[PDB]
């Protein structure tokens, strides 16, 4: 047996790096959902494994050009990394080049406004011009709008593809912090797990607004064919109907709750 | 090439016999999302189908004597169909035996009364004797609260397995029948894509109480190493990203709507 290389990302509640942890070594330095769920995983698959945050800072996305993978996925894709254990959505593109296991958590697409924000809808997002809005510069929010025949996501893209200044962002982070300094000139369309967490976080000044727009699932994924992927699919069955998923939803979640 | 045979179950809205089309022949006699879903499926995949009805009209358990699994898992292991598309639970014990694609639907256990019942929640169940309830007598439902070990869930189930008459019943539609002739001494403990069809029919006399138990999905399901697990598991994520599964819930469940 080897140390599994872990590929993951610096995303709340996710993963973050612990107060004064910077100078510390090893898994030690992180804490988060992801984070006891690779505790977990490697627990009842019975490997040893080293959490790496994944060095470009990204989900992951085929460029057009080159037709090479970025982030976790072309850690994966480039045998970087044996497992990635991360909100990563399933999704089909990505699903022709690595595995995933059965999802460990739902979530859709959902919009997030400053507080006191005349928006209740997608729909009311693309009737109007006041309001600018976007996505993740790199992920499967910002492709879900780059393939929709849905018209009132069609209607979003073809204003979002071509704002200025652009309305995609480098990091959730920048986008929730770009929603609370903007007035409520600026909505941002993100997954409905990192929108309702930073709902629950001072200064308690965003909201979820309206239905998901679309369902689906976070997974575990690993390099195709790889010896760890059947023993990783059972194990995140075996978490789900132990409770153990939704434990540490309650955990990172709500018990987190500051507002 | 040859035609693919198709195990599913006569459950509403997913497989339904159309008015007066019990003498007619093949795949025209039936209607409803698991129908849909099929024709789409077939469609992405390039195969020709038979649609079947389960011989013995249950989901799939081992018996813990014979070993044996009875009801569409049964069919597919002992090589009597060739995939079922069916509101079928992805499980532990199933995928150990068979292949499932991702989820093409999210669901959780829940709560049916007939309207006027007292109980709001497990927790309500499960700290009176006044109002029995149960679960569909071989399913995931059941299963999920034989094994149990959340406080609430396990007392439920110390009550069930012991209550006289019986509180486990053959169908789903038996469950429900139950509820509505049994003037609020029934609750039906069921999953929550059902409980939300039936509150939506005539008589319009049930209701969905309370969050749901826990949260999982249904998979099409081919047995192990099949020639087709490949394929349809691409076809569902294909039809998720296209909008089609929430096209066929709109129309099966809201479209559908009687009250
Ligand atoms: O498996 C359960 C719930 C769950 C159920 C289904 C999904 N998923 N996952 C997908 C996905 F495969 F990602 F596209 C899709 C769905 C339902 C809607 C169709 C596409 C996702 C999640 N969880 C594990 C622990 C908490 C949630
Ligand atoms: N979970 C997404 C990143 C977040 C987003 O795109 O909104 C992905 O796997 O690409
Ligand atoms: N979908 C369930 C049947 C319904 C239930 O158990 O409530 C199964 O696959 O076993
Ligand atoms: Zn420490
Ligand atoms: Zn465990
Ligand atoms: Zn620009
Ligand atoms: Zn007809
Ligand atoms: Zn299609
Ligand atoms: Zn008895």
């Amino acid at each position: 047996n080897k140390t599994v290389v872990v590929t993951t990302i610096l995303e709340s509640p996710y993963v973050m790096m612990k107060k004064n942890h910077e100078m510390l070594e090893g898994n030690e330095r992180y804490e988060g959902y992801c984070v006891d769920l690779a505790a977990e995983i490697a627990k009842h698959c019975g490997f040893k494994y080293k959490l790496t945050i994944v060095g470009d800072g990204k989900y992951g996305a085929r460029d057009a050009d080159t037709k090479i993978w970025n982030g976790m996925v072309g850690e994966l894709v480039y045998g970087k990394a044996d497992i990635a254990i991360a909100p990563l959505t399933i999704t089909l593109v990505r699903e022709e080049v690595i595995d995933f296991s059965k999802p460990f958590m739902s979530l859709g697409i959902s919009i997030m406004i400053k507080k006191g924000t005349p928006i209740e809808s997608a729909e009311d997002l693309s009737k109007q011009t006041e309001i600018a809005y976007g996505t993740l510069d790199s992920g499967s929010t910002k492709e879900f709008f780059r393939r929709s025949k849905i018209a009132v996501f069609d209607k979003m893209w073809t204003y979002m593809r071509s704002a200025e200044p652009s309305v995609f962002v480098r990091t959730t982070a920048e986008g929730v912090a770009r929603v609370r300094k903007s007035k409520g000139k600026y909505a941002y369309l993100l997954e409905s797990t990192m929108n309702e967490y930073i709902e629950q976080r001072k200064p308690c000044d965003t909201m979820k607004v309206g239905g998901n727009l679309d369902s689906k699932g976070y997974g575990i994924a690993t390099p195709k064919g790889s010896s760890l992927g059947n023993a990783v699919n059972l194990a995140v069955l075996k978490l789900s109907e132990q409770g153990l998923l939704d434990k540490l939803k309650n955990k990172w979640w709500y018990d987190k709750g500051e507002c």
